């Protein structure tokens, strides 16, 4: 009956591990090693001037994260000056960075996490997994699978939030390596991706640096501390409440074609604290699996109606050959809208999200038994809606559900 009771108060603030839509890529054409590959990165940019703070983190020492930035700039600066540019790189134990790795409250929806989905669904004009990187079969795949898997992988190999799943494989293998790798240093992590270009080119990709603490990870729930420092074009003035958790400076000026001839805009670094757990990081290297679920949601939706036309639909059902039309817009929507669904239960995964979904989906069953033949659950949904954006987006779209 009543529609969601979502809560009120100041906008809620981003809260993945690494940026999403806002994020900034220093790339190379054509290329191994992480930290080679981005000091490369580094050195393709030419705007890089005095850092200073434009946005300060209101409950952290912004200082520190201003000279942790320098830091990592200078000590870069040594390692091309060392003979061999070495596998990794350990931070000096400086005072700022032993600062910053560490040695009820309602928020209302804010509407950048829609834009944040929005941005998820969308193409990019780069393919981020390989033809074969769906599926842990053993055995050859059967025809229909086979071709299922290759209609699906063309509208989602592009897609961002495809990037956005091999983007968080790489930082949690990386920081889950280097956790017990090098569990005393303060090891500096480039946050690197890779690609390939419509024109078949390799590209690798720097969005910045993590910077962990010391990890001496005995639990899966133990948690390791690390420091985030990513580029960005985003003003962070724009949605200051978005930017609640992070410091952020002005680190450069980038040189950039736009529908306007070339036009300069600064570049920009979120800075913020951050921690994980090795449980997490070994979810953050399975994300690979969000490829396969939401396939596997396509698969049943063509299942449904190979039975019901006792004929496999599969060609019919990618091609758009019962139904007239596809309400997302086209088969290609369908897909990475239901791939950035779950890849973003990944990056925004909590309890609240847990509770909301298997209550909500008590309430839907019972909300369609009512609607085609015609108190305490609510209670159970609303405790989970607090403060987190994806919980609350969510919700959101519960309500829509519910005037429809
Ligand atoms: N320090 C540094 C290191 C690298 Cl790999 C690239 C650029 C700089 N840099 C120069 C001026 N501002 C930053
Ligand atoms: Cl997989």
């Amino acid at each position: 009956p009543r529609p969601l009771r979502l809560p009120d108060g100041p906008p809620c603030s981003q809260r993945s591990k690494f940026l999403l839509m806002d994020a900034l890529k220093l790339s190379i054409e054509d290329p191994g090693i992480p930290l080679y590959d981005a000091i490369k990165c580094m050195r393709t940019f030419f705007g890089w001037k005095e850092p200073n703070v434009v946005k300060p983190h209101e409950k952290g020492i912004n200082p520190n994260y201003l000279l942790s930035w320098k830091q990592v700039l200078a000590e870069l600066q040594d390692i091309e000056n060392e003979e061999k540019i070495p596998r990794t790189k350990n931070m000096k134990k400086t005072s700022q960075l032993k600062w910053a790795l560490g040695e009820p409250e309602l928020r209302s929806l804010a509407s950048w996490i829609q834009n944040e989905f929005n941005k998820a669904c969308e193409l990019t004009d780069s393919s981020w997994i390989e033809l074969d990187e769906i599926g842990e079969d053993a055995a050859p795949i059967e025809h229909i699978a086979s071709m299922r898997r290759n209609y699906f992988t063309a509208e989602v190999s592009h897609c961002r939030a495809t990037e956005y799943i091999m983007k968080g494989v790489y930082i949690n293998t990386a920081l889950l390596n280097a956790s017990c790798a090098a569990m005393d240093d303060f090891q500096l992590i480039p946050m690197i991706s890779k690609c390939r270009t419509k024109e078949g080119r390799r590209k690798t990709n720097l969005y910045g640096f993590i910077i962990k603490g010391r990890s001496h990870l005995r639990n899966d729930t133990d948690v390791v501390n690390f420091v985030s420092m990513e580029f960005s074009l985003t003003d962070p003035r724009l949605e200051p409440h978005k930017w609640e958790k992070y410091c952020v400076l002005e680190v450069g000026d980038m040189l950039l074609r736009s529908a306007i001839g070339h036009v300069s805009r600064p570049m920009f670094l979120y800075v913020r604290t951050n921690g994980t757990s090795k449980i997490k990081m070994k979810w953050g290297m399975e994300m690979r699996r969000c490829l396969l679920q939401s396939l596997q949601q396509i698969e049943s939706m063509i299942e449904a109606e190979s039975s019901v036309k006792e004929k496999d639909m599969t060609k019919e059902f990618f091609e758009n050959k019962s139904p007239k039309g596809v309400e997302e817009g086209s088969i290609g929507k369908v897909c990475r809208t239901l791939l950035a669904k779950s890849v973003f239960n990944s990056l925004y995964a909590s309890p609240q999200l847990e509770g909301f979904s298997a209550e909500s989906r008590k309430l839907l069953l019972i909300v369609q038994a009512l609607r085609d033949n015609l108190g305490g659950l609510y209670e159970a949904i609303e405790e989970c809606l607090i403060n987190d954006p994806w919980v609350l987006l969510n919700a959101s779209w519960f309500n829509s559900f519910l005037t429809h």
